[PDB]
């Protein structure tokens, strides 16, 4: 987990922590209380503490005096090692040496706080498998905690004693935080005298729901969304995969933002150089490619990729110059016009304007070979607001239904190409919504969906997909809308 992240702390307290149990080079990150959605990097230097603003533009994380990033975890990783170059406007170096770990277990998946043993047993019974576990506060002995584990099946309760600030299960080693304890016993499982192993394989799932009762869950979260989202973020340390190819000198100018790079193990490798800032996304039979908006020097690469991957549908989530900002170089010809882009040729056959989007029917082929020609349908979503999300998800739902049918009607088509600015925020929101609806569309409303687990899966294929709580909520709203305007049928 992001040990260096402190969820319910204030600027003043954060100083006290670093001034008492931190040294020079000590750091932590916290949500900003002054700014909804923003964050702060409290660093200790020269016996004193600075607070560096980390803003979430809605598309990425912007570090004042630093770079832009897809996740906080990738941010800290970047300054904690290779290219440790964090400076003040004076030009002096701020070093991140020692993560100051948080004892507060609140946004841990396994932590349920105030909860009864009868309630906990219920959950573990019908939401659990071998290895499911959770940690609640003891109703019985206050200050202590109970670990409850599921393993012809049983549930087992182990007391966790809190003595003089440390935690122990009644013997052995005494830990500093409940997170320390849990990690230890995940790795070093408690055993019974009668020979049962108390395995801790995965926290008990509290986010999976049945699509039918989506309305009841949205009710609860709206009463929350914030907790669920934060718990999702606390998992991004499990996703720090290699992005070495994107860091090659030759590939640097091929990225819209230098530190927002494709994971090596899912990047699109261009044959016939080989680099593009794009990742294949496969749900765990429609697949996706998530990519940044084009750069003037990457347009030929965009079409190479489209041709190579056999994509027949493109989804463009950014509108034509939103206001005073380049979010994508125009990479398609004017209507009726025909253009070459390196070895690739594109004719714009026709444009249909809908209310929420524009459709361009494009003909793509390699130069020299007429036989390689295929129609690519570019779906250009136009009404996404400059700030936040659409008030109503209907326009988005309608847009995806059309994309889905187009894709479904074209035999043996490759991945649907989805892109926005950096290719992680709206790109992430559309893809997840589409994956969720796909599941419902195929399996009906008596099916299990887990929004956060779905985002996690996708985030293991491209960095930091889905950026904001608003996007998180909107995904929920979108799915609820689909369910409702479906049951009425």
């Amino acid at each position: 987990s992001r040990r260096w992240f402190h969820p319910n702390i204030t600027g003043v307290e954060a100083e006290n922590l670093l001034l008492t149990r931190g040294v020079d080079g000590s750091f932590l990150a916290r949500p900003s209380k002054s700014n909804p959605g923003d964050f702060t990097l409290s660093v200790r230097r020269n016996g004193a503490v600075t607070h560096i603003k980390i803003q979430n533009t809605g598309d990425y994380y912007d570090l004042y005096g630093g770079e832009k990033f897809a996740t906080l975890a990738e941010l800290v990783q970047y300054y904690m090692e290779h290219h440790g170059q964090l400076k003040e406007k004076n030009g002096d170096v701020i070093e991140l040496k020692y993560p100051l770990n948080c004892a507060d277990p609140t946004s841990e998946r396994w932590f349920h706080g105030h909860l009864s043993g009868k309630e906990a047993e219920k959950l573990l019974t019908e939401k659990g498998k071998h290895g499911s576990f959770l940690v609640r506060e003891s109703q019985s002995h206050p200050g202590d905690f109970v670990l409850s584990v599921r393993t012809k099946s049983k549930v087992t309760h182990v007391m966790i004693r809190c003595q003089e600030l440390k935690y122990d299960v009644g013997g052995g080693e005494r830990f500093d935080s409940l997170t320390d304890l849990v990690e230890h016993y995940k790795k070093n499982p408690m055993v019974e005298t009668l020979g049962t192993v108390l395995q801790l394989k995965q926290p008990l799932n509290t986010t999976r729901i049945n699509a039918a009762e989506i309305e009841s869950r949205v009710r609860e979260l709206s009463k929350g969304f914030w907790e669920e989202f934060e718990t999702l973020q606390q998992q991004e340390c499990k996703l720090l995969y290699s992005r070495k190819e994107g860091q090659r000198q030759e590939n640097k100018n091929k990225n819209r933002y230098k530190n927002i790079l494709p994971f090596d193990h899912t990047r699109v490798v261009l044959h016939d150089s080989d680099y593009i800032n794009a990742n294949i996304i496969m749900p765990e039979k429609k697949s996706y490619i998530a990519t940044q908006g084009c750069l003037q020097n990457t347009v030929n690469d965009f079409w190479r990729m489209v041709f190579q991957e056999n994509s027949r549908v493109i989804v463009m989530t950014t509108k034509e110059v939103e206001r005073g900002k380049s979010k994508c170089v125009k990479y398609w010809p004017d209507e009726y016009a025909l253009k070459e882009y390196g070895v690739m040729r594109v004719r714009n056959v026709k444009e249909s304007a809908a209310h929420d989007y524009t459709l361009r029917e494009l003909k793509l082929s390699k130069v020299g070979q007429g036989n390689t020609e295929r129609t690519v349908w570019q779906y250009h979503f136009r009404t996404w607001p400059d700030h936040g999300v659409p008030s109503d998800p209907g326009g988005v739902l309608d847009f995806l239904e059309e994309v889905h049918h187009k894709q479904e009607s074209i035999m043996d088509a490759g991945p649907v190409v989805v892109h926005c600015s950096a290719g992680i925020a709206r790109t992430g929101t559309f893809i997840v919504i589409d994956i969720l609806i796909d599941i419902i569309r195929e399996k009906g409303v008596d099916c299990d969906i887990d929004v956060p687990k779905t985002i996690q899966m996708v985030r293991s294929q491209r960095s930091g997909m889905v950026q904001t709580e608003a996007q998180y909520r909107f995904i929920y709203m979108a799915v609820q809308h689909y369910i409702e305007t479906l049951q009425r049928r």
